[PDB]
Parts: structure tokens; sequence; C-alpha cells
């Protein structure tokens, strides 16, 4: 995290870590366009020619204030796709927050366990426990005709029972309340 008692502000970083296409961008698309002008900054996308990341989405949402203090949080979304590992786990610098965007088509739950792997690795190498990390999972794409069930998407990805949201990206559902669940848990007041 970052304190500024003399500034009087609270900063943390949360990233949407996930396979290729499951999401992260368009939850923070959705986030931005809904956020009042006044609350949010630039919604800044480092991408590519065919609109998949390249190195990272941010968006700062100065939102309303705690105990006094301003509050900021800084939303990243990683690269996804495997071939970009190497700067996928640069975004986890100082994470204070994770939020796994799981794709629920079928044929993409295999990319989805390489990735939540790939997740638990990079913070490893980066000094950090998944299972102690403040995080939150979303199985994005809840509106598709042969998207996996809940109950047995949660058996392969959710096996220590973190809050799981069900959302559909584009259109907004569950991406606001994936947010406050994952901003709620990253408050630590221990
Ligand atoms: N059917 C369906 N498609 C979705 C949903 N959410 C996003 N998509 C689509 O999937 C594609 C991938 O979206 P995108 O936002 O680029 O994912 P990403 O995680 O950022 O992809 P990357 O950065 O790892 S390469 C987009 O074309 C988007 O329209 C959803 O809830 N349901
Ligand atoms: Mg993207």
């Amino acid at each position: 995290s970052f304190i500024n008692y003399s500034s009087r502000e609270i900063n943390c970083k949360i990233v949407y870590y996930g396979p290729g296409l499951c999401g992260k961008t368009t939850n923070l698309q959705y986030i931005y366009n809904k956020t009042a002008a006044e609350t949010k900054g630039k919604l800044i996308s480092l991408s590519t020619e065919t609109d998949r990341t390249l190195f990272f989405d941010f968006l700062p949402l100065s939102l309303g204030e705690i105990r006094g203090f301003k509050t900021r949080f800084h939303l990243y979304t990683v690269p996804g796709q495997v071939f970009y590992d190497a700067s996928r786990k640069l975004i986890l610098k100082g994470v204070d927050g994770v939020v796994f965007v799981a794709d629920s088509q079928i044929e993409r739950m295999e990319a989805n366990m390489e990735s939540l792997e790939n997740l638990r690795i990079n913070l490893a190498e980066q000094g950090y426990d998944l299972n102690k990390i403040p995080y939150v999972i979303q199985y994005n794409k809840r509106d598709l005709p042969n998207a996996v069930t809940v109950e047995e998407m949660r058996k392969a990805l959710n096996h220590r029972n973190i809050p799981e949201y069900q959302a559909v990206a584009p259109t907004g559902v569950g991406v606001f309340d994936t947010l406050k669940a994952v901003a709620k848990l990253v408050l630590t007041e221990l």
C-alpha cells in the first residue's frame, strides 16, 4: 500500500489477472464509463493494433474518503496472453489486491487453470502468497449458451472459497460488485 499522513491520502493497487480474452480490460472500460468524471482519472490502455492488452491497462479512482483520508484505488489489468508473461509479472510490483477474471467458456477452462497457476507462480516469485493476498475471483461471460456452470467452475478454480462474482463484463453486471468486494478486502485494519 502507500499511506500519506502529511497529505492525508491512501493509495492501493489492484490487479486484474486472467487468461487471454477473459475480460479484464472490459471490466476496466465499463468501470471507467460509468464513473463520474470528477472521481476518476484517465483510462490508460497500453494495447496493440488488435485491441489486446500489450503491457497493462491503468485506471485511477479518487474514490470517496475513509476516516478522513483521501483514498485512491489504482486499477491495473495485465496482458494476460501467454507470450507476454515477461511483462505480466511486472504488474504485480506493489500489488495489494487481486481480481481473477475467469472466462466461463468451456473451451477456456484449461487456460483459466493455467492462468491462475501462472498467477500463483508470479506472486510467489514477487514474494507474495496467493492465499495470503486479498483476492477475489470473477466468472466472466455468464451470458453464453454453454457457459460452464458456476458450481463446476468453482470446483476447478475456487477450492478455498474466496468471494466469487458472476459477471457479464460488457454489460457491467457483476463488475462494480467485484470491485467493491476487492476494495473492502484490501482495506486492511490488521
Ligand atoms: N460473451 C462474452 N464476451 C465477453 C464478455 N466480456 C468480454 N467479452 C469479449 O471478449 C473479448 C476479450 O475482451 P478483453 O477485454 O480484451 O479481455 P482481456 O482480458 O482484456 O484480454 P487480454 O488483455 O488478456 S488480451 C472482447 O471482445 C469482449 O467483447 C462477456 O462477459 N461475455
Ligand atoms: Mg485486454
